[PDB]
């Protein structure tokens, strides 16, 4: 289980339900490749994301692409149109991929989002890595990303594909960080 | 929603969890033929039987090839070897069953047994058809299949792909029936 999130200096990652800052082309760019990249030969990874998640991503880019879609919803009757599946909980989304049939086409469970899902899964027992964007500056937002317990997540100083030093985009700066857990 | 069993005419279907009467060849090439025919190419149909009946198939035939395997087993903590998906009730089933990624892959859904599962299939509500095989003699058994609701099944006089004549393998006589429940 990997989580993904982009958060600003003061640890938001939502405004009205956009993101609280100007888009990032590269920084988009590197969510793309990690979430869709798969370590095995042919198969897929699953993205787990919240109802307000899914419907952030622009239309036109529903449903990821290259990747399983999983809507995690106590409400929704039915899942979204252009998702995949619907899971009422995240250990009813993580059961599924036990499945047999589906545990054979599933690479790598990555968390996308949002709050109240990364709080969840942070606190879910076992080995689990962060991926974190740490946007240096200042956003005003209304939802923001838990404290990362550093008793118990650990930073890898290097990370295979993921750059070390200092990415700038707009007069934007912001660093690639990579914790751990077992 | 399909249902299929054989049954004695004291409506018999199972006894020490084998097979009231000597195996009728072409009785199981028929269950074959229609539990693995798709009308659509590239789709497959979903058998589900609960955990008895599970076992109750030679370890060399399981999982029924052609078809996705689902087990429902309230106990079981994981899905047996060889099963494709396991759930906990048939209406869990039914609904993994509506799952997009799930629904593009199956084509009909078909209910092996054993009497629970049949019987909660038999009011399940919907459209509902009971393909019935009347071996024509009683067989000393333990288990024993439901009793159809002439109130609200209708024998169908004919189907296609249903042999209408009565059958005879080692002078054991059976026909094959079909109902429907709208
Ligand atoms: N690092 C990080 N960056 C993010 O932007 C991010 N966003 C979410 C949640 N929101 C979204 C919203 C839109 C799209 C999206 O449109 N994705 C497409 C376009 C990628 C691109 O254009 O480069 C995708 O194909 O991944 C993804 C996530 C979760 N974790 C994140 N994590
Ligand atoms: N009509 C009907 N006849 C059955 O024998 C039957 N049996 C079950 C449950 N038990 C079983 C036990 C073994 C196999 C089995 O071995 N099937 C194989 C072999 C068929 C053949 O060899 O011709 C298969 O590929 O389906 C199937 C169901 C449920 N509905 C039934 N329904």
């Amino acid at each position: 289980l990997n989580c993904i999130v982009a958060v600003s200096q003061n640890m938001g990652i939502g405004k009205n339900g956009d993101l609280p800052w100007p888009p990032l082309r590269n920084e988009f760019r590197y969510f793309q490749r990690m979430t869709t990249t798969s370590s095995v030969e042919g198969k897929q990874n699953l993205v787990i994301m919240g109802k307000k998640t899914w419907f952030s991503i622009p239309e036109k880019n529903r449903p990821l692409k290259g990747r399983i879609n999983l809507v995690l919803s106590r409400e929704l009757k039915e899942p979204p149109q252009g998702a995949h599946f619907l899971s009422r909980s995240l250990d009813d989304a993580l059961k599924l991929t036990e499945q047999p049939e589906l545990a054979n086409k599933v690479d790598m469970v990555w968390i996308v989002g949002g709050s109240s899902v990364y709080k969840e899964a942070m606190n879910h027992p076992g080995h689990l890595k962060l991926f974190v964007t740490r946007i240096m500056q200042d956003f005003e937002s209304d939802t923001f990303f838990p404290e990362i317990d550093l008793e118990k997540y650990k930073l890898l100083p290097e990370y295979p594909g993921v750059l070390s030093d200092v990415q700038e985009e707009k007069g934007i700066k912001y660093k690639f960080e990579v914790y751990e857990k077992n």
